[PDB]
């Protein structure tokens, strides 16, 4: 099904990042008072309503399409000199299938060199997890790194993660910097738990010899 | 199989902890320079070779047996006034099937009240993940909390986690304090990744309505 195909894309991108010479660091964090407070403090420095929005049409959940959309977002950030951009991702009928907040501290090649990490990819399904993912992406930007926060479910979340890993691989240019992937979940939300389980299973498959 | 039965026990204990009124916070952390340095700093405060060891015989991977072994370890800590104890867990032929480092800051009921967390359960399979799990358990103890670090694989790791969750539930006495479960994995190790995927899948099953 679409979810299985998107998971296979994640597995392939994880394998490809490692084959190019970089470690994938996968973390899973719960929404807790500590993580919510960190996210709020960072969001307050760059208030959500102050961030520019654009809408991209992606009719099917593919890694190639998410990679291209992310490259388009980075190009817009450079052209306008903005710290962040919020992407709404819609299907062929115009219905929203996800969002991506992209936060840059400078040229992506320099952030990778300065911080020792090429990209931090936060992923969440629930609006509660997504608030923390977005805030932690801004926190990473304020520390000098490039970060993005994907809010989506099922095949869309996995295809978005796969495209973000492809972006990390491209930006790393085989210089060996790691990429950090952070799933954020509300502890009670079965959808968030299902997403985390699917990402971990895709990661286990990528490491099998 | 034994692994499936042990995973079902984890799912049942997660469900039971929540039904008793507490949140399970599940975290997954990679071995990185930052986490290794934290673990080393804590291990240096309580050098591994200084910690008492005892060996328990557990012929089959059951939650009931791990719960009882953990209660025995806590009773020994109280009797001897020690900060930690390392358990070697062996099967019926005397072959090691796991280890558990148990670290207490005081009476477990008081640590739950003082820190707002009843127990922190670290789990790892590889010796590399286990070094970090053990060090972070000592770090938690030094912050005032009760912690344990399980080193095991497959059904033994899952049954150990299930017994530790049962211990957390017993110690919490329905007072509502959360339990934190932290899987630690070397980013390249497929066994560590398989363990994390199995724990996440068991967690997703516990949250399904």
């Amino acid at each position: 099904g679409a979810e299985a195909a998107a998971a296979a894309a994640v597995t392939a991108e994880l394998r490809a990042f490692r084959a190019a010479g970089g470690t994938v660091e996968l973390e899973d964090l719960p929404v807790t008072p500590e993580t919510l407070a960190r996210a709020e403090a960072a969001l307050a420095r760059l208030p959500p309503e102050s961030v520019a929005v654009e809408t991209y049409t992606v009719p099917a959940p593919t890694p190639e399409a998410f990679l291209a959309a992310l490259e388009a977002a980075l190009a817009r950030l450079a052209a306008e000199g903005l710290p962040a951009i919020l992407l709404r991702v819609v299907d062929a009928d115009g219905n929203l299938v996800g969002s991506i907040l992209v936060a840059a501290a400078g040229p992506p090649a320099e952030s990778a060199a300065a911080t020792g990490r090429v990209l931090t990819i936060y992923v969440a399904s629930s609006p509660e997890g997504l608030k923390v993912a977005r805030g932690l992406a801004i926190e990473t930007r304020d520390a000098g790194g490039l970060a993005l926060a994907i809010g989506a479910s099922g095949a869309w979340a996995l295809a978005g993660l796969a495209g973000a890993l492809a972006l990390a691989r491209r930006l790393a240019e085989a210089h060996g910097a790691p990429v950090r992937v952070v799933t954020i979940g509300d502890p009670a939300n079965p959808t968030d738990a299902a997403l985390a389980a699917a990402i971990r299973a895709a990661y286990a498959a990528a490491l099998e010899h």
